């Protein structure tokens, strides 16, 4: 029987045997007040101490988010779909601790990612578990609200001033920095982390001025603010909240009644017409997202990150090698998680309407032109692999590389990493690859569970960026010095060189798609 008590109360967890050994794991602690009724769309409001003991024994509420139905009983899609129960009364967060119980151990807090519409902590992938009985770390990892509950933005209007579910994040860590030291945690050594969405948030928590002193560094997975889909401009913010007011019968003309009448319709009926806000949606589609609300985020991010504006510390960030095929299948005409999926070049030219909808036809010929101009025409996958590599360039690489540059522009270490190991369980098809989402297991230390059918090579790379993550949260430097591995060097604005990671031979190499973000960040933004 484990109690810990904290600023608000004590909470009691419970031990989980690990690896012949023992993790305490306190699961659904509450960290704000309920956002419900008034409460809903506003900042979260801090929590007031209860009397009794907390049982953080399960996992709490998801916060309330459409759900994925496009391949019902397959593993592939519906492992991302929640695991608890939905309602908005979700900011909880979950924390796991090494036994015996450390007494000033680094810390790795989690941010699930997403597309800012859904996710949760308490998904089997993001279990802390293997991570605090195998590097002896303390792992947080926090629900925030998503979707228009969680960034419905009136900027300015303090009844939906947007970026809430950033505040939900930035409460969290403010609960680490006051409480974490009674769990054995150094409030000192904390390091952020986090996928997709939850690496741009990440990014902009490096950004924003109340998240400065609530962490030491941090590890961005596939994502930063500056991907195309990660903030919404605030005129596309303001259609969107009054698209949904319009598709809920909320149209009024003070804009503060609109809201009332928002907090007044049942969860279910805003989820539903999320979508509809916008005229031409994609699989990238980010309806609710973060915007510039002069609070969080003070200023345009690329301006901030051009003119040096962010937290000064180390930073890890990668991306894997076939980010783009996971949302092929969610769309594009000819493509097929059941099929190889090769498609012609009028299918292409039909993908990149659905991929670029709002995107001039001299826009989409110009992507075309550069992605087209292959070797030879005789391979049949060439425009199934072309399509692709368009989005996962233009969404996910390209802009990871040029967060990388700019960030390390200003003076401090950046580390970059290439992950190209296709998991041998992943359900997916073999075509779509080193799929976005899938270095995760590896990072949390899943392929340690040998009860798994994980190979031993599987086993041996989890091991070793499981050690790489972990001494960049406690030393800034993401090494694994004893096993003679290759060493990783700095990234740096010049060399640009980055770190392979794979089963088979662990590479330094240099300026990674260098044409094709040539492309992309230097020509595109034009069109
Ligand atoms: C701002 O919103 C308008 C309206 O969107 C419509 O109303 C919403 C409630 C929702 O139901 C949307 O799906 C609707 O599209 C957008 O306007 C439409 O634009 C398309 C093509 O641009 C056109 O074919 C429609 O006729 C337009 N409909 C109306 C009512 O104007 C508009 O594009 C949005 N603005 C931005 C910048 O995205
Ligand atoms: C690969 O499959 C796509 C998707 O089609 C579906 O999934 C298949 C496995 C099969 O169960 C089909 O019945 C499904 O339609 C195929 O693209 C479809 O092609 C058909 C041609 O008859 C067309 O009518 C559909 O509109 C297409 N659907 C989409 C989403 O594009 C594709 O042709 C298959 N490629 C192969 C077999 O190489
Ligand atoms: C590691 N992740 C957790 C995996 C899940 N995926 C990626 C897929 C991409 C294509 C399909 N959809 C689903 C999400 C969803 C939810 C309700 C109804 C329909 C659909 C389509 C998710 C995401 O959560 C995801 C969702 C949106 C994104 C938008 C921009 C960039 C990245 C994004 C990543
Ligand atoms: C897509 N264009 C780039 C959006 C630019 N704007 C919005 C700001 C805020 C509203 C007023 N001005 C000026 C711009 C201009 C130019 C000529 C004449 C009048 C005006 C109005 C534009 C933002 O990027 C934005 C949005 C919200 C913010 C909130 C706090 C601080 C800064 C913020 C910045
Ligand atoms: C815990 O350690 C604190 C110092 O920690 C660290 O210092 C900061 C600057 C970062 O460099 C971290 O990565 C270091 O690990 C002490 O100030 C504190 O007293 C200690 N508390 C204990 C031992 O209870
Ligand atoms: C918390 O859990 C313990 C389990 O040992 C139980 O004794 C206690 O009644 C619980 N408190 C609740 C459910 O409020
Ligand atoms: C809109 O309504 C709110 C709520 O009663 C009120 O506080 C505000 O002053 C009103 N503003 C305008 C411009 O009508
Ligand atoms: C280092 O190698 C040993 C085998 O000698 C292995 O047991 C250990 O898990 C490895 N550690 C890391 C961090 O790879
Ligand atoms: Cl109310
Ligand atoms: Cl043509
Ligand atoms: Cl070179």
């Amino acid at each position: 029987d484990i109690i810990i008590a904290t600023k608000n109360g004590k909470v009691r967890g419970m031990q989980l045997t690990v690896f012949g050994g023992t993790v305490t794991a306190f699961l659904g602690i509450p960290y704000a007040q309920p956002p419900l009724g008034r409460l809903r769309f506003k900042k979260p409001q801090s929590l007031t101490k209860w009397s009794d003991i907390w049982n953080a024994t399960k996992y709490a509420n998801s916060c309330c988010q459409n759900i994925d139905q496009s391949f019902p009983g397959f593993h592939g899609s519906e492992m991302w779909n929640p695991n608890t129960d939905l309602s908005e009364d979700c900011l909880y967060l979950n924390v796991w601790i090494p036994a015996p119980k450390p007494k000033n151990a680094t810390v790795l807090i989690w941010i699930y990612g997403g597309g800012f519409q859904t996710g949760t902590s308490s998904l089997h992938v993001y279990d802390g578990k293997f991570l605090a009985r195998v590097e002896r770390v303390i792992v947080v990892s926090m629900n925030y609200r998503v979707g228009a509950l969680g960034f419905l933005a009136l900027p300015g209007n303090p009844e939906a001033p947007g970026n809430m579910g950033l505040f939900d994040q930035q409460l969290a860590l403010q609960w680490v920095q006051k409480n974490i030291a009674a769990f054995g945690g150094n409030p000192k050594s904390v390091t952020l982390f986090g996928e997709s969405a939850g690496a741009a948030s990440v990014s902009l928590h490096l950004l924003s001025p109340g998240s400065h002193s609530l962490f030491t560094r941090a590890i961005l997975q596939s994502g930063s603010f500056n991907a195309p889909w990660a903030v919404t401009s605030l005129y596309e913010a303001r259609n969107r909240t009054l698209n949904l007011a319009k598709l809920t019968g909320c149209s009024r003309e003070n804009e503060t009644e609109i809201i009332k009448c928002l907090r007044n319709k049942d969860p279910q009926e805003i989820l539903l017409n999320e979508a509809f806000v916008v005229p031409y949606g994609t699989p990238l589609s980010v309806n609710f997202g973060p915007t510039v609300d002069g609070d969080f985020l003070t200023d345009m991010p690329d301006i901030l990150l051009e003119l040096g504006q962010f937290k000064k510390t180390q930073i890890l960030v990668g991306v894997n090698k076939d980010e783009g095929t996971a949302f092929l299948v969610y769309g594009a005409p000819g493509f097929s998680k059941d099929n190889n999926s090769i498609i012609t070049r009028k299918e292409f030219q039909e993908g990149l309407k659905i991929f670029f909808p709002g995107v001039s036809e001299f826009g989409k010929e110009s992507i075309l032109f550069h992605y087209t101009d292959w070797v030879d025409d005789q391979r049949p996958e060439n425009y199934r692999e072309a399509l692709g590599d368009v989005v996962g360039d233009y969404n996910f690489i390209c802009p990871a590389l040029e967060f990388t540059k700019k960030f390390s522009e200003w003076g401090n270490n950046a580390f970059f990493y290439y992950f190209e190991h296709r998991s041998s369980k992943l359900p997916w098809p073999e075509w779509m690859g080193v799929m976005h989402g899938y270095e995760i297991e590896f990072v949390f230390g899943l392929p340690l569970e040998r009860r798994d059918q994980y190979t031993k090579a599987e086993e041996i790379l989890s091991r070793s960026i499981v050690k790489r993550w972990a001494n960049f949260a406690k030393y800034g430097n993401p090494q694994e010095t004893q096993n003679n591995s290759t060493s990783w060097p700095v990234f740096k604005s010049t060399e640009q060189k980055y770190l392979t990671l794979n089963t088979e031979s662990t590479r330094i190499m240099t300026k990674l798609r260098a044409q094709q973000c040539r492309f992309w960040t230097s020509f595109f933004p034009k069109v």
